[PDB]
């Protein structure tokens, strides 16, 4: 998994066109959204993550939470951004992992938001430009899952 | 080299704290900038690129130009974005390669801009959200 963390004044998004034949079923209101003072987690789920969705998600939750703790962010936004990596995981796995990360951050007590999966999407962001407002993290499985 | 290409309605930046002991000296007017209807090239120069700066730069110019034509972008912005890679080239080489890419794109007729090198920088961007508005490329010797 590849994650780009941008501590921003805000994030706005707008669904523009489906990118998959059968994207995530969303309501009209889910097509657009905005969150203030937010640590945006742009995430690309990679092929190697398919080995252990649970472990990778756990590590991602841990890494993202740590950064939020360092920059004092109370709001976190999970944003699908497939082209952060060149070796993408299958859609079904990507969606599952993104959901796991989203739920995990919620469990940690953060106010969490997320954009719909499977779409070409426009977005506006405003990076704060502080030393830790722009970071990258690579997270991968250490062991295959047992299920 | 790791390149993240975002076709945007605009890109704005503001130089803040230095991120290197001795960054690129700049004037007050250079601390801020904006470009519209632009293909933003977020670039991270990698350690392996140090082997052949000219080759990597040439290839980067070719690929970025290709995308610009595909999306019909007349404006291109070279944006230092170190985080895209773990194996970074040393500052002096990284800046030289970014300038080489800048010059190559400028040579081709594009309206090109670039941000100061060696700083933490605030920025505002608006991704168009078209199918080709977000792309990544890996270019190495
Ligand atoms: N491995 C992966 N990691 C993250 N997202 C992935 C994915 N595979 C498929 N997607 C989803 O399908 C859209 C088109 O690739 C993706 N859309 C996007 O990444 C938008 N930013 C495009 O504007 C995303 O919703
Ligand atoms: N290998 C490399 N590739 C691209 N840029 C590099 C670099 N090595 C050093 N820099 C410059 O120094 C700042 C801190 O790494 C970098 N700053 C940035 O990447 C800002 N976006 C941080 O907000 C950049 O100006």
């Amino acid at each position: 998994m590849r994650v780009l963390l941008i501590h921003s004044d805000y994030i706005e998004y707008e669904v523009k066109d489906k990118a998959l034949k059968n994207p995530e079923p969303i309501s009209e209101d889910m097509k657009r959204g905005r969150m203030e003072e937010v640590l945006v987690a742009f995430i690309s789920v990679e092929k190697v993550d398919e080995k252990n969705p649970e472990e990778v998600s756990l590590k991602a939750i841990e890494e993202i939470s740590k950064v939020a703790e360092q920059v004092k962010a109370e709001n976190v936004f999970v944003y699908p951004f497939a082209h952060l990596s060149s070796e993408l995981a299958k859609p079904s796995v990507a969606m599952d992992i993104l959901n796991r990360v989203y739920q995990g951050l919620k469990e940690r007590g953060f106010n969490v938001g997320k954009a719909p999966f499977g779409y070409y999407m426009a977005f506006k962001i405003s990076c704060k430009g502080h030393p830790l407002a722009e970071l990258s993290r690579t997270i991968v499985p250490e062991e295959a899952r047992v299920e």
